[PDB]
């Protein structure tokens, strides 16, 4: 068709309906010749007279040729070109709207090539409105089909914010969640889970993905033979596990995530990490089903098997401790970890060369843990109280001198903290009052944080209850801050002070006792205006 091309050109643009539809036949023919192939897309004129007849025909075999050729010309570069700069995206995004189903897919498989082949593809395919038009489309039912179209949603929507943002008000979230619940088609499956899993990452569509019953359908596959597609669920759910604290009907995906804790697979097990720990995360009903399951046993063998490897432990240490606290089962899965085996390894995190982000959460771990008694005892031979009583001399320091992702001042409270409640233990309050912990805790009074003041003062209040200890306190000059702890807005503060304060004057005259309660009272009463100052 060297010198052909120019004549059919001139068909294609006839007014006669037959004459055209003939023409276009003979191109769609041409176009399946790799020789005469290249004869059409080099002749912009010819391809510019495939377009506009694609377009302005109401002929259905014309529409179906010449939408068929624009397709065979986008296997190649110059094809995909040739399209591009004549206005074929636009066209064949119009065709995306077809009645007629082999129209609708030559459109959208060609798009396809271009939006994976052709330089600025995507920004016209955008402006031209496909993404509206492509999600609409995704109430079709052909499997291959819905395949390239949610394919075309994964190129488009990848790092661009706004491509999500026009998904979403399409009710994208919603049409994809009732694809990954209704079909079975493994293509299909995987495709959409890389669409939900880029949009995942948005906080505008993480919402409506998670209200569509995203989570849960995303369950349903974890247990497919697709690797690929049980891992894609996997991130995605990991993206949306922290705004589905409100799901109900996920029982069967947090038994699963248990389950694939004990994958040998460290991707997987990582993210059923990350995934149990977002939403166990303060969600009573959640910790309930997981601890159920065996959660507790599963996430310490996880603990176990990971050793140094951060990237699981902390996610698996974060998860121990939502379930070692607030709700009915807390004080079960408390005794739990001890009875398989986990204080030990727990209590070895706190060592090197474990990080801050470790650190912190294995410290609010055991805080939970020693608020049951039978731990006591258990922590206290694993070495915690040296622990934990140098990693708060150290943070404090660090504050009061000057890391990688938390605050010293979280340590100091969260080890505090830690040792008020061990504390509670006659044995492990000699060992702390023996370190010569109470210097310290009298220099956290003079903290400006709040919730340190409180752990501070509390901690004082458990060691004050022994004279010896009590003795020390008023020694090491706990009695001015104390005082001025009384005036505290946080009245659990104001509390502690006044424990304390009445500890170290047990002993004072009748009459020294009588003007500090003046004082106790005066200051733990509020009355008038609050904020009176």
């Amino acid at each position: 068709a060297t010198r052909a091309i120019p004549e059919l050109t001139k068909l294609l643009n006839d007014e006669d309906q037959v004459v055209v539809n003939k023409a276009a036949v003979m191109v769609h023919q041409l176009s399946k010749k790799e020789a005469s192939r290249h004869a059409i897309m080099r002749s912009p004129q010819m391809v510019s007279a495939i377009v506009r007849t694609m377009q302005n025909t109401n002929d259905v075999e014309t529409a179906r040729c010449t939408a068929g050729t624009l397709h065979n010309l986008s296997h190649h570069r110059e094809g995909l070109l040739a399209i591009f700069k004549s206005g074929g995206i636009p066209a064949l995004v119009k065709m995306l709207g077809s009645p007629v189903d082999s129209v609708l897919f030559y459109a959208i498989t060609t798009l396809h090539n271009l939006l994976l082949h052709q330089e600025g593809a995507k920004m016209a395919v955008r402006l031209a409105g496909g993404l509206q038009k492509m999600v609409a489309l995704l109430n079709k039912t052909n499997v291959k089909f819905l395949a390239i179209t949610t394919d075309c949603l994964q190129i488009l929507a990848y790092g661009n914010q706004e491509s999500k943002l026009i998904i979403l008000a399409s009710g994208g979230p919603q049409a994809l969640v009732n694809i990954m619940r209704t079909y079975t088609y493994e293509k299909l499956l995987w495709t959409t889970s890389r669409v939900l899993k880029v949009l995942s990452v948005c906080s505008s569509n993480k919402p409506a993905i998670v209200e569509a019953g995203g989570m849960q359908a995303l369950g349903l596959h974890l247990t497919d033979p697709s690797q690929r597609l049980v891992q894609n669920c996997l991130w995605t759910l990991r993206n949306l596990s922290d705004a589905a604290t409100k799901q109900e009907g996920m029982e069967g995906l947090l038994g699963t995530l248990v389950q694939l804790l004990g994958s040998d697979d460290i991707n997987v097990v990582t993210c059923a990490a990350g995934i149990l720990s977002n939403l166990t995360c303060n969600n009573y009903k959640n910790k309930m089903m997981v601890c159920q399951v065996g959660g507790i046993e599963a996430l310490v063998r996880t603990v176990l098997r990971a050793g140094d490897r951060e990237d699981i432990t902390e996610p698996a240490i974060c998860a121990l401790r939502h379930l070692t606290s607030r709700h009915q089962e807390a004080e079960m899965a408390q005794n739990a970890v001890r009875l398989h085996y986990g204080l030990p390894v727990v209590v070895k995190l706190l060592h090197p060369p474990s990080h801050w982000p470790l650190i912190k959460a294995t410290v609010g771990l055991i805080r939970n843990l020693a608020l049951c008694p039978a731990n006591h005892a258990p922590l206290r031979e694993q070495g915690a109280i040296p622990r934990l009583v140098q990693l708060l001399v150290r943070a404090h320091q660090d504050t009061q001198r000057r890391v990688e992702g938390v605050r010293m001042e979280e340590i100091v409270e969260g080890c505090t903290g830690a040792l008020h409640i061990l504390a509670r233990d006659v044995h492990n309050r000699i060992v702390i009052r023996g370190l010569n912990t109470i210097p310290l805790f009298v220099q956290l009074l003079y903290s400006p944080i709040e919730n340190i003041q409180r752990v501070a003062a509390g901690v004082l209040c458990e060691l004050a209850q022994d004279k010896e200890a009590a003795e020390a306190i008023e020694a090491e000059g706990a009695t001015a801050p104390l005082t001025e702890l009384l005036h505290s807005r946080n009245e659990g503060v104001a509390t502690y002070a006044a424990a304390v304060l009445f500890r170290m004057s047990e002993d004072k005259p009748q009459d020294y006792k009588k003007r500090l309660s003046v004082e106790l009272t005066s200051s733990l009463f509020r009355t008038e205006p609050m904020a009176w100052n």
